[PDB]
């Protein structure tokens, strides 16, 4: 797939707002993911034990990962589709070490779109959401093709 420059603009305009508070957005997104799809919490051997949203909000580790995650995602979006190099090391650790099925990357994509829609309604109207959705589908498709070359396709 190929996003037009206009679509990338809509994606990088609402991303510039996320970047004013990377850690808070990281928290929101992961919690939304763990409340909606609890099974995903099992993949984190470091968080696993958290029983409630309050415990999640108070975990420094969960907040640290959220920052790591969003920083990596932001560096991939700013490439505007030329993200081959960034995707290699990511695909290898998620396919071979963590073992994150494609389906879970769809779950966090949904959590990302839920959180932008709540926080940024004015910069996240229908067209901007369709463009973000296009940019995360692109990301999932290229990661899935790399999973396959690596022997996982999960
Ligand atoms: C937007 C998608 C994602 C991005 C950009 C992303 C990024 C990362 C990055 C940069 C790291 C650290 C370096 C590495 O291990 O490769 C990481 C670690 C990890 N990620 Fe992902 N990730 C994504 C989605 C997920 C999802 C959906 C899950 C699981 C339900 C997952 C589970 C983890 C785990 C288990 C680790 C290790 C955490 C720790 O113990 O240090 N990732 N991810």
């Amino acid at each position: 797939m190929v996003l037009s420059e206009g679509e990338w603009q809509l994606v990088l305009h609402v991303w510039a707002k996320v970047e004013a508070d990377v850690a808070g957005h990281g928290q929101d997104i992961l919690i939304r993911l763990f409340k909606s799809h609890p099974e995903t919490l099992e993949k984190f051997d470091r968080f696993k034990h958290l029983k409630t949203e309050a415990e999640m909000k108070a975990s420094e580790d969960l907040k640290k990962h959220g920052v790591t995650l969003l920083t990596a995602l932001g560096a991939i979006l700013k490439k505007k589709g030329h993200h081959e190099a960034e995707l290699k090391p990511l695909a290898q650790s998620h396919a071979t070490k963590h073992k994150i099925p494609i389906k879970y990357l769809e779950f966090i994509s949904e959590a990302i779109i839920h959180v932008l829609h709540s926080r940024h309604p004015g910069n996240f109207g229908a067209d901007a959401q369709g463009a973000m959705n296009k940019a995360l589908e692109l990301f999932r498709k290229d990661i899935a093709a790399k999973y396959k070359e690596l022997g996982y396709q999960g």
